[PDB]
């Protein structure tokens, strides 16, 4: 690979020079003859519960991370650096794994976020509260840690980014897993007539919860129970205390009828099914939370045809001409729904960011990373917002996408792999 | 290996085998993705990279083979004779000439293979004008006038391409210096701002230096600047009756007409390079019709173009003090309603981004069934507004390079030695 790669911003003519791509250690999925940039889950962005490192695989992955850590604290080559290398190597030799120091765990989690090429929110990466839950042994203990996380991160609406890290993978038969895809999500219920009540995206998981014993209220916005797996055991159900679940009723500054739609959303997005990889170690349960960009709710959750799918009903109440696509009735209603989401979160003093502010901040972050770090991996397909793409600055920004470690990765859904006791 | 692409809205999975036929590079590697880079080295053609006899026969052979495979006569007597005829011609002249059937097939397939074009459901309906006998800029003017008249068709636009003589030694290139046949001038003002289209300031300055008398307005149609056989380019005025324009008005906002906006009906790209069988056609203006967002989102609302969001939101009496009011997004939709309404009212062909992306999904389905795949660049296919409420946003695409193809080339004023 060439030593310097340039990216151009076609609106400002700013040219940035990337050298950090030379440190890439993981594959993207593309080849020299095909680009897979729009594939959602290439196998290179995933981790199966089985590519558990052997001793020999683990040694160089650990050294690479330890070297990167001691380089960051300006102690590369120090006595402490060499002693830590030797301690880790002895641990891998005698136990086939090793334990991160608290300092290294925090560094690793922050950098997995810093390295997440699909995240537009990374200007915040160094402000992450890391909760060490590696002493957890039971699903009840996981519930405790998760409740404390939710309460801390919610902070009565002044949201604070946080991650809780449960024990790392050992032999693959003792995994900790949060079976939920997010800590807070709404149930979906398939009806005998083919319609769906609630959130269609969560129908499969809802059915699992019901099979495990959950009694469903069968409403439109039912918060799902936690389904928590500790030490490879069968998962167990817990209800999050409702006072810990902050929600926002959606209303519109101009349209008084918008509140009659009965819409609401939860304030805290907390992804709970990804895998955190640090120095070859695999943290299969690592729920992390930030705050929302408004389009996540107003465009995707509400307006995707496969989700709540509200464009028609909103357009009807707006008295729009819906008989031709070229009236752009869908586009008009989409904007008004996203106005409503931002207005409702701001009115209730729940942290949220609009897509103009978020992408403008991301450009500033990217430029700083190029200047201070030598680059910033970014996935244009994910960074550009799902509405009004070209009136945001990231649309015009060339980006380079590549995979650095530590990293967040996808992993198979646990019900597809779990061996029931 | 076979590669699968999934639509995450409809769960339709398609299986791509056509990518196995590409030999050109993408710019990506196993360790870096360049999918959002606008002009990687792999989508451009420099004049110095002229082909030699040695490079040209395998490229010619590949193209003849796929042509005769396409008419289901691979290995036939005609196929054998054509390969021998082409071989002798490269040998004795360092190049070869396409048959008329091959030129048409090659131009249609360059369009079919254009991974960034959402309009490709139309690919087999393309009028091909053979201009390979042209020798002078006056001849180029005539061919281009005939193209504009044919394609405009009084508003019932018809896709067309005019193909001028191929590159020989690189010192005798035919070039249209305009980026599109019809574009509006842009002028740097004393106070540092730009009048007209900022995208065309440099080309406008060259026309002025060459003697064009500028009206210094907001929507002045530029003259044609035409280069034949490597000679200095010459200026020509397209006859105004041939230039179809649309004044922009809004169906509800009667004040919108007072913005004084207009656009032209015929998008006609004239600075790309057509590559067929190793031959390079450096002047190949091609035209279709607009998707509304090209004008309403990019031309009018890019900060670096006409940049009208603030004026429109002013007339809409929107609160512009905070971005979270989405005042830009509101004005953006109303501008794009006006563009579509105005073309439709004047019976000028245009497609909205909902209809266009819907047609592209159907096109992909067609191509996967009959051809084994469809190269597509998500970054370009997804429209610049309302992305995820169009079906292509949810469609995984594979991007790969097939030939014949359209490629970028350097602007002629960076290469040209003036005699
Ligand atoms: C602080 C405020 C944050 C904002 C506004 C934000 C914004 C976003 C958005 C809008 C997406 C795309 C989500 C989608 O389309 O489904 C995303 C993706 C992502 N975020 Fe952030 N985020 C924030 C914090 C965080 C934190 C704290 C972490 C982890 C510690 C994180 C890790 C990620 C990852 C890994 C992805 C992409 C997942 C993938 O690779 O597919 N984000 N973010
Ligand atoms: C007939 C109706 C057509 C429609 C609606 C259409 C639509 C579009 C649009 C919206 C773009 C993106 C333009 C931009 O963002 O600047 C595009 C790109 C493109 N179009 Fe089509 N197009 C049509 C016909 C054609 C024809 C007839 C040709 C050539 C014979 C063609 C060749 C191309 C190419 C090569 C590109 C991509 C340029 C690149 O590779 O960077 N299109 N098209
Ligand atoms: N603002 C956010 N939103 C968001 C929502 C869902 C997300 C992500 C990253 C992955 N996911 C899921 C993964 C499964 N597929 C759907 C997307 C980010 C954040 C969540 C956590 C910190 S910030
Ligand atoms: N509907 C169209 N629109 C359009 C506009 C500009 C285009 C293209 C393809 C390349 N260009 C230019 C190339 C220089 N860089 C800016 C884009 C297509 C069409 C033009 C011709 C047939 S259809
Ligand atoms: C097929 C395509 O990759 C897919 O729809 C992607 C597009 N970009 C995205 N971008 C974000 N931020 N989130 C998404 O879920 C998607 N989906
Ligand atoms: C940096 C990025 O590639 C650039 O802004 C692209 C994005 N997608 C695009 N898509 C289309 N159709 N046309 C464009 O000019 C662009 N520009
Ligand atoms: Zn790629």
């Amino acid at each position: 690979c060439p030593r310097f790669l340039k990216v151009k911003n076609w609106e400002t003519e700013v040219v940035l020079t990337d050298t950090l791509h030379l440190k890439s250690t993981l594959e993207t999925g593309c080849t020299e003859y095909i680009c897979m940039g729009s594939i959602m889950h290439p196998s290179q962005h995933a981790r199966r519960p089985e590519d558990v490192a052997t001793k020999d695989q683990l040694f160089p992955l650990a050294k690479e991370f330890i070297d990167q850590y001691y380089s960051s604290i300006k102690r590369f080559g120090s006595k402490a650096h060499m002693e830590r290398l030797e301690e880790v190597n002895k641990e891998i030799d005698t136990t086939s794994t090793y334990q991160l120091k608290d300092t290294e765990l925090i560094y690793g989690a922050k950098h997995a976020w810093r390295n997440a090429s699909r995240c537009v929110g990374r200007i915040q990466w160094s402000k992450l509260q890391v909760f060490d839950a590696r002493d957890c042994t039971t699903a009840h203990g996981m519930f405790n840690y998760i409740c404390n996380h939710v309460k801390y991160a919610t902070n009565k609406g002044n949201l604070r980014s946080a991650i809780t890290i449960f024990p790392q993978r050992t032999d693959g038969k003792h995994d900790f897993r949060v079976w939920n895809s997010q800590l807070i999500r709404y149930a979906g219920y398939k009806q005998p007539d083919g319609s769906t009540l609630g959130d269609p995206a969560n129908v499969q998981f809802t059915e699992i919860c019901i099979q495990q014993g959950w009694k469903p209220p069968r409403g439109r916005f039912d918060v799902l129970p936690l389904l928590l797996q500790a030490n490879g055991n069968d998962p167990e159900l817990f209800q999050i205390p409702p006072e810990l679940v902050l929600e926002v009723p959606i209303r519109h500054p101009k349209f008084e009828w918008f509140k009659d739609l009965g819409l609401k959303w939860y304030g805290l997005p907390a992804v709970s099914n990804m895998l955190l990889e640090i120095g070859g170690l695999e943290f299969s349960a690592c729920p992390f939370s930030g705050w929302y960009m408004g389009t996540e709710i107003g465009v995707r959750d509400y307006c995707d045809n496969s989700r709540y799918n509200i464009l028609e009903e909103v357009a009807k109440k707006m008295n729009l001409d819906m008989r031709k696509t070229s009236s752009l009735w869908k586009d008009q209603a989409l904007v008004e729904i996203n106005i409503a989401v931002l207005y409702s979160f701001q009115s209730d003093k729940v942290t949220i960011v609009d897509h103009h502010s978020a992408t403008e901040s991301f450009i500033k972050h990217m430029e700083n990373e190029y200047r201070c770090r030598g680059g910033c991996p970014a996935d244009w397909v994910w960074i550009v917002p799902p509405m009004s793409g070209s009136i945001t600055p990231v649309f015009h920004q060339e980006m380079l996408n590549y995979r650095l470690t530590p990293s967040f990765e996808y992993q198979p859904d646990p019900w597809n792999t779990h061996v029931w006791k």
